[PDB]
């Protein structure tokens, strides 16, 4: 197995996947690494198994159909993985914890949002459809762009939104377009 966490790239107390060489800190994995379960298979493996069991799941999909899907076990796992892929980027630090807003010339967002809040929401099964999760995710980046206006720091939101959207298209097999 790898000797660094797949998500944050640090060593530490790592749990090793039994079916692939990746390793994780307890709370870097999503869901948080399970207490028992021998063998244990990580989310990368669990997602690959879904694909292998239903190869047609990789045919193209319309976003609008994906969003209205109910959060059954497989869609729950897919959103957990997508969330994880965002945390995998070091720029996710800016969006992880609860933000605050005190900048001359700007007003904070009406509905603040952050990665850890989405993580908790998933963990507590608060989303009934994929739409709920995707909306909160895009809201993080939208809030950021609006608040930071012409400061160059707005670019961090563009950058992390691009990682989210690329991973969304891949995980949910959204039909490729020009
Ligand atoms: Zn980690
Ligand atoms: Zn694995
Ligand atoms: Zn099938």
């Amino acid at each position: 197995n790898s000797n660094i966490c797949e998500v944050c790239n640090k060593w530490g107390r790592l749990f090793c996947c039994d079916t692939c060489p990746r390793s994780f800190h307890e709370h870097c994995h999503i869901p948080s690494v399970e207490a028992n379960k021998n063998p244990w298979s990580c989310i990368f493996c669990r997602i690959k198994t879904i694909q292998e069991r239903c190869p047609e799941s990789q045919s193209g999909h319309q976003e609008s159909e994906v969003l209205m899907r109910q959060m059954l076990p497989e869609e729950q796992l897919k959103c957990e993985f997508l969330l994880l892929k965002v945390y995998c980027d070091s720029k996710s630090c800016f969006f992880a914890s609860e933000p605050y807003y005190n900048r001359e010339g700007s007003q904070g967002p009406q509905k603040p949002m952050w990665l850890n809040k989405v993580k908790t929401s998933l963990n507590e099964q608060m989303y009934t459809r994929v739409e709920g999760f995707v909306q909160d995710m895009r809201l993080i980046f939208h809030n950021h762009k609006e608040f930071y206006r012409e400061d160059k720091f707005t670019r961090l939101g563009i950058q992390v939104q691009d990682i989210f959207e690329k991973n969304f298209r891949n995980i949910f097999a959204i039909q490729e377009t020009s």
